[PDB]
């Protein structure tokens, strides 16, 4: 029995209390629009893409995890030969100093996920950037406050879940449960993610396995590295009291008039996701 | 392809059904939400009857969509990650005689998907019910013009998927790949969903193993039974010409001008979300 004022104006402690007691327990945010993003708010000229972003990135987990969230899923990545570049951007993931000291001073425990061992490079800079992914799941693992889950070519479970079921069921004698499957797949059981935090173009992406009708999605306006302390707030806000308010819409107590009104609204359209484009950039109306 | 909103809803219907044939969403996701509320409004609880009510819009719905190229339609009829009823209503799905007649008249090839063996009684009932979806695809296997996928307790595919490819191996020597695994699952192959059309709360559900991030996202306002020709039109135009516009955005080759009006959009308007609602009377509705 919070209002969206009361919510707002909360010490940030009582917020994490809430959530905790209600979730979002997994989160799913992609960092998406940082092209868009590096270009407006940063020198390309002088700045380097990779450090800013990553500089970004540690901003947004950090408030997710102080908000009391226990799980994030981040979805990474899904011309050529710059691949070594982008193998190098993986690698500050598990090497950066920074983002390290994140780890430690958060107590995160950090897993990845997807079919990164066969999708990277044959090379001894892939087969690196793999081991140093192992390392680093290795070397967190006392970490016991937070997960953070990062998705590598992290979209098609399928196959994967099939070979996994194989080899369970040699060595085991019957098929691997649904919380097994999990445990394979992100290394540890996760629960369903409660919510997706997107941008720009509808679309979610990158979670297998942890996806339901229970799952709230939101989209930013702007590129995800914009978020703000109170624009979390309200999405916290929204997926906690607003999402599954109780009690359900009773149609039969409503008044004639009030009946009136939702008839009328509905018979005079309106959908969210439908878009407009200026200068070769998507744009969701409303 | 260069075509504006106004040209592609003044386009005769044959035209759309062309573009879209061409163009996609070949398959789309569309669940029949709000039902309750819909009948609440539009009908006479009093006198009406909900099924029927019901049963007849869906069938409004999916001969639209059909009418209009798509070529594969998916749709979570019962939803257990969102008995209690209707081991009925998917009786009706298989067994009412207009929908039987709606299968036929438009060509459908009807499959059903999901955990039903097992989440159905263990009656002669549930097993007469399964026994009719199973007859039901034979029946319209011989129907070429679309595909109708029906969603009961379509959602957590993981166990199904194990168990499949366990068998599979069994009798293969290796495992299924995505395509079969696809096949089990469904019964036949399905393509990525391309869209999906969900309701109110923004959320999506109950089409496992289809979902990219390619499939385009809607969430109406009104009720599924409340689409309109228009509606479904406006929807098509965004994800054929709008969601994939080329060339995609080149921010080197753009002018100082075209930074400026996005930076001065989100420096100015920071905290714009999608999805964030208000609750009235206990009915959430989306802000924005």
């Amino acid at each position: 029995l919070v209002s969206e004022k009361e919510f707002l104006d909360l010490p940030l402690v009582s917020v994490a209390e809430i959530v905790r007691c209600r979730g979002p327990k997994v989160s799913v945010f992609p960092f998406d629009g940082t092209r868009r993003w590096f270009h407006l708010e940063c020198n390309p000229q002088y700045d380097d893409y990779q450090q800013a972003a990553l500089r970004q990135s540690i901003r947004i987990l950090k408030m997710l995890f102080e908000h009391g969230i226990e799980t994030v899923i981040s979805p990474i990545f899904s011309g050529d030969r710059y691949i070594v570049q982008a193998l190098e951007g993986m690698a500050l993931l598990a090497n950066d100093e920074e983002i390290l000291s994140f780890y430690k001073e958060h107590e995160v425990h950090v897993l990845f996920y997807g079919d990164y061992k066969k999708r990277l490079p044959s090379t001894a800079q892939g087969a690196a950037v793999v081991k140093s992914f192992d390392d680093l799941t290795i070397s967190t693992s006392s970490n016991t406050e937070h997960r953070l889950c990062f998705g590598v070519f992290g979209n098609d479970a399928a196959e994967s879940v099939a070979q996994f079921s194989i080899s369970w069921n040699e060595t085991h004698g019957k098929p691997p449960t649904r919380r097994e499957i999990i445990e394979g797949y992100y290394g540890e059981y996760v629960d369903k993610a409660d919510m997706f935090i997107g941008f720009g173009r509808f679309s979610t992406f990158d979670f297998p396995l942890l996806s339901s009708g229970k799952t709230s999605l939101y989209f930013t306006v702007a590129p995800s590295y914009y978020m703000t302390e109170t624009t979390l707030r309200r999405i916290l806000y929204d997926h906690i009291y607003l999402r599954h308010f109780r009690p359900k819409p009773d149609y039969s107590a409503m008044s004639a008039d009030q009946l009136n009104v939702l008839r009328n609204r509905y018979r005079a359209d309106r959908v969210f996701g439908v878009g407009c484009v200026h200068d070769g950039i998507w744009f969701a109306e409303g």
